[PDB]
């Protein structure tokens, strides 16, 4: 597994990231306390996941750049850009956990739930985002791809926030509206909210770093990676309810939060009129008893087995897309990522 | 007043901004509902202030670019960059109002206090930020200053968020700690949180658009503008308590929120031991009765008259800095801005 291999070097580079970001202090002691707080935010929220989005940048870069051009500086840049993707993710998750009223993340209390943090985490989240652009300037500003990366991170963040807006608008609190939860709407949500930044962004970053900037090259890659991202989000939705929290490191809130999840969309396609009412009376509410009722309806409709069939069909579909669209990139760039996300239970 | 003059054209350009941003829809109908929400967020939060930060870009640009190079496209770019500063401000204020538990802003309920918005405003705020970078790409990407502006907006946002972090760390909820509220700490807070983005950013943006990129040119400007920004924040703090809300369009929360405001710093320098206790028992708490007691202590110490003296001394100081550092820029670029902010009661 090419990810297990790169992973140690990647995670080891984290101190260097933290050191370089916490040395904006040297010229300005007056910001010392803010920098200390940034370090605490980095250590709590950027560490402890699987590093798969960041690691994808490094794996792809080694696979796309001739080994002779992989000098120490080039590699450092690669690990820094991977860390920029991790930082984006940390930004997103800190904010999303507030928005979704989540309890835990990566095996611990959500940052905003800590006594003394609360909605100060909005600022913390946005500091994480800032760090991306400081790292890109500090490590890449003289490279011919610098602007390309900046634009890519900014565009990916815009798209992601557009997705997040569709997510919140499709899920109004205190209102039951099942009629909105369609397959078509679901696919749009997840494409925007998850698939651009989790799949297109890291591979595209590595492409640009390898000098692969062609519009066609990027569009072909994107066809593969947006579909892989739809599957990843569907798996995330399944794991919200049916995943084991000691594996996933987080507690599910989709049913309470009235979310357009793949599960509710699937349920709706299959429910009888009686069951539609059951869903209607119980969905989108805080009461544990009502959440359990929704889960029992999902289990009655064999939605786990529906998920397992879908995962198998999606995996084939994605592999067909790799066959169509990988060239002239090595298929391994996509295959290692597919392997990483399929059968994933965390 | 050169601002009153430019203001109408500036504000008129707002529809065009909204139209160009709400036409990301044409190629992608699936994002239509998100775009509609973006429009509502823009119309609620970017309109209704004084436009002084955005307008500074336009005024300075007309003052720094030879009239012969001020073609229709150049002007459109100038008004768009001004609008980018307004959008940054709107991002900041939407988030800050959540963080500070504010009630009103620009003469209406804060966006997050609207039923149905709540903490979804975190996403709304960040969409406003995204729009900056889309506008810079859509209007300026072929200009030789494009990267300079991008970096300037990103750096200004980082600095601003560093300031905001010092603001929250100096103001812990449920803890009384007056010992932290020193002049030295106050000056650092406000330099970072307010002075970079409210004063340096717009003038610097116009400088770059005029081809003025020299390091020295920017550092001289910055000496003037960071000091003007310290004064503006001190005035903001004074107006938090002593301003008329129908003029300021917002209700003050500094005392409730345990803030390192200029007022509390001034109070502390002047309080007797008895009065220190009064402040200690009453500051940083939600009770109206305790807030009134703090205000009565401030009035007993003649802190309004202290503010009026300070405004006079600061105005002279700033004018001395314009005399030292304006050249070779026209002094009018700084003078119109000073005029705009001194004696300001809103
Ligand atoms: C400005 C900030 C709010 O923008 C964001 C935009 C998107 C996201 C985001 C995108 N994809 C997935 C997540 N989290 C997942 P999760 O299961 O919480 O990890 P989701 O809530 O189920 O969608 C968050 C987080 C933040
Ligand atoms: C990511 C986001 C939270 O970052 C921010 C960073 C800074 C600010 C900010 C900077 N200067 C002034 C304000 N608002 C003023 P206000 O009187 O609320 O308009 P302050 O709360 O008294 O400081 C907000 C707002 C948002
Ligand atoms: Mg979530
Ligand atoms: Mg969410
Ligand atoms: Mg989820
Ligand atoms: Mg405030
Ligand atoms: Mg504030
Ligand atoms: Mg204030």
């Amino acid at each position: 597994d090419v990810y297990a291999q790169e992973k140690q070097d990647f995670v080891q580079h984290f101190s260097q990231i933290v050191r370089v970001l916490t040395e904006d202090e040297m010229g300005h002691p007056e910001i010392g306390d803010a920098i200390a707080r940034l370090k605490e935010v980095l250590e709590y929220n950027a560490i402890g996941g699987k590093y798969n989005r960041g690691l994808t940048v490094v794996v792809a870069f080694r696979e796309l750049v001739e080994p002779r051009k992989q000098d120490a500086d080039s590699l450092q840049r690669a690990w820094t850009v991977g860390w920029c993707v991790e930082l984006l993710q940390a930004f997103f998750l800190v904010a999303d956990d507030i928005m979704d009223s989540s309890l835990t993340r990566r095996g611990q209390i959500c940052w905003y739930q800590k006594p003394g943090v609360g909605l100060d985490a909005i600022n913390d989240a946005n500091l994480l985002e800032a760090c991306i652009y400081r790292l890109l300037k500090l490590y890449c500003r003289e490279q011919p791809y610098y602007l390309n990366l900046i634009e890519l991170f900014l565009q990916s963040s815009y798209q992601t926030e557009i997705g997040q807006t569709l997510d919140l608008l499709t899920a109004p609190q205190g209102n039951v509206d099942l009629v909105r939860f369609t397959e078509k709407r679901y696919k749009s949500i997840v494409k925007y909210k998850t698939a651009f930044y989790s799949f297109y962004l890291p591979i595209a970053a590595a492409m640009y770093m390898a000098g692969i900037d062609g519009e066609k090259e990027h569009a072909n890659a994107k066809k593969i990676l947006l579909e892989m991202g739809e599957f990843f989000q569907i798996q995330d939705d399944y794991l919200d309810l049916f995943g084991d929290p000691s594996v996933t490191g987080k507690i599910g809130t989709d049913i309470q939060d009235n979310k357009c999840s793949w599960l509710v969309v699937q349920c709706l396609q299959r429910a009888t009129p009686e069951q539609y009412q059951i869903l209607k009376e119980n969905y989108g509410q805080k009461e544990a008893e009502k959440v359990a009722r929704v889960k029992a309806l999902y289990e009655e409709l064999d939605l786990p087995a529906v998920f397992l069939q879908y995962e198998e069909d999606s995996y084939s579909h994605i592999m067909a897309l790799i066959e169509q669209y990988a060239a002239p990139l090595p298929p391994a760039v996509f295959l290692g990522l597919a392997r990483k996300i399929y059968k994933r239970r965390k």
